[PDB]
């Protein structure tokens, strides 16, 4: 008899994996939300440091309303090549947000040493790939990392329909503060990984003010072979292609239909992107430079260091904010914790053709996440920041590993807002103009210079409706 061969790998399931991690599509957890897990790992914080300012180019007149289309297009050429190498070096890509992305090697203690070896000769060959590379003159494509390593927690919160995951911890913390101190082209350790790494096989330099490190050169041992030692390193690899899939990107390409495991990973996605999963929307639907109002909520917590006490306290943050958002059609695009505060990036307007008064509902809806999440057991400050404009959505990375993000000045606008302004609800001059509210609804704020940000223009307080 003949044998056709090569298993059929493009079911809904394999095409909804995509969009999420291993730590995810191989967890098999607890019904129960909040879910929390805890383990070991390095993390590698990928910024791809100026391209948002690039997003607002896009929208100019030179690219003739393809600029969603080019940008995503661009974007994901070179991202791709980011993924291509986390994944060859066996890291699970966690997720994408802004201009950024978040991997990890989960292994066991005794193998931290081994697996920063692994992720710093990861590290140099993403900066590899952009040494020589530019677009008109002046494209700084070049990209910043920061490796953390040590203790891991994960937070799986939602409810009957909807999941999020988050990491938290000390590790996740210390790669935030890792990759904001590299500048183009450098690899930092935190303390901790600096501490758990093999020293013989790194020369570093000392970060003026910090305990972190640069990584000038990985100078491995005479003897020492790198294609053999990443081999014994796969040993601790759960995930790592192999055998007869060898040729894979992603474990994850060979998932076979189970409705109950799709049912599990489906809530972890947008129901907009599931249409275009199901070919029930065309693929190039979700691209597009878009008018939304940005709400990005931040809850700061007492027992901040606690991940054992802030996961109830999200879960009841997230059941009062998934309520208010389904009134007004807004949308959780991303969440994310470093610093003990747990942020919610919110969004009104993106693939819905409607939504008439976007402002004067995105500003209610703030105000009632603000003072519901106030009063939450555990929650020290809520803070959110309003914003809105023209920003770019579409799915971002690789065909195997990607995700929905939103990216654009007013989403890092409304993100330092909430930082620099904290304990209130901040809109910008659009959502105030906008609004047509009484003036006395707002308080006009001093304006502060905020990293990242040029020209704020006037921002304001959202005071609400009463003296009180
Ligand atoms: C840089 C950027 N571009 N678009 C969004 C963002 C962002 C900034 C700070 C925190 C989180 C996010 Cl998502
Ligand atoms: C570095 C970066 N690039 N784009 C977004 C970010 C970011 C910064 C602080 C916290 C969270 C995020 Cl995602
Ligand atoms: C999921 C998460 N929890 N804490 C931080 C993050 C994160 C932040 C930015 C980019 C990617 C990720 Cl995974």
């Amino acid at each position: 008899m003949n044998t056709p061969k090569e298993e059929f790998q493009d079911w809904p399931i394999v095409r909804i994996a995509a969009h999420l991690p291993d730590l995810i599509v191989y967890g098999h957890f607890s019904p129960e939300r909040p879910f929390m897990d805890y383990f070991d790992g390095v993390l590698m914080f990928v910024d791809i440091s100026g391209f948002t300012a690039m997003t607002e180019k896009f929208s100019s007149a030179m690219y003739m309303d393809r600029g969603a289309e080019q940008l995503v297009e661009i974007l994901n050429y070179h991202i791709s090549a980011i993924v291509e190498k986390v994944l060859i070096f066996g890291g699970d890509i966690l997720k994408f947000a802004g201009d950024a992305l978040l991997a990890l090697w989960r292994v066991e203690r005794k193998q931290l040493k081994n697996i920063i070896t692994v992720v710093i000769k990861c590290s140099l060959e993403i900066h590899g790939l952009f040494e020589t590379q530019e677009w008109e003159e002046g494209l700084d494509i070049r990209v910043k990392i920061g490796l953390a390593a040590g203790h891991i927690s994960m937070l799986v919160f939602g409810d009957e329909t909807h999941s999020h995951f988050l990491v938290i911890g000390q590790a996740v913390d210390d790669v935030r503060l890792a990759q904001n101190m590299a500048q183009m082209n450098d690899v930092i350790l935190s303390p901790n990984c600096w501490q758990l790494c093999d020293r013989s096989m790194i020369e570093i330099e000392s970060v003026p003010d910090q305990r972190a490190v640069k990584v000038n050169f990985l100078k491995p041992p005479p003897n020492f072979n790198f294609d053999e030692f990443f081999t014994k390193c796969t040993t601790f690899m759960h995930y790592y292609p192999s055998g007869e899939h060898k040729n894979l990107l992603r474990l994850a390409c060979t998932l076979k239909p189970d409705p109950e495991l799709e049912m599990s990973l489906q809530k972890y996605v947008m129901e907009s992107i599931l249409k275009q999963i199901d070919n029930k929307q065309l693929q190039g639907y979700l691209s597009e430079l878009r008018p939304v109002t940005i709400v990005f909520v931040n809850l700061m917590f007492e027992d901040q260091d606690k991940a054992e006490e802030i996961g109830p306290a999200i879960q009841d943050a997230y059941m009062h904010i998934t309520s208010v958002l389904k009134i007004f059609q807004g949308q959780i695009n991303k969440v994310f914790m470093f610093d003990k505060g747990c942020s919610f990036l919110c969004v009104f307007g993106f693939p819905g053709e409607k939504v008439p008064d976007e402002l004067t509902h995105a500003l209610e809806c703030a105000m009632d996440i603000f003072d519901f999440c106030s009063q939450v057991h555990k929650i020290q400050t809520v803070s959110i920041g309003v914003a809105s404009g023209i920003v770019f959505c579409g799915i971002v990375g690789h065909t195997v590993r990607h995700e929905y993000t939103v990216i654009g000045q007013k989403v890092n606008l409304a993100a330092r807002m909430m930082m620099y302004y904290p304990g209130i609800v901040t809109c910008d001059s659009v959502t105030y103009n906008g609004s047509n509210l009484p003036a006395y609804f707002f308080k006009e704020l001093p304006k502060k210079v905020m990293k990242g940000v040029a020209d704020s223009g006037p921002l304001y307080q959202y005071w609400g409706r009463t003296e009180k």
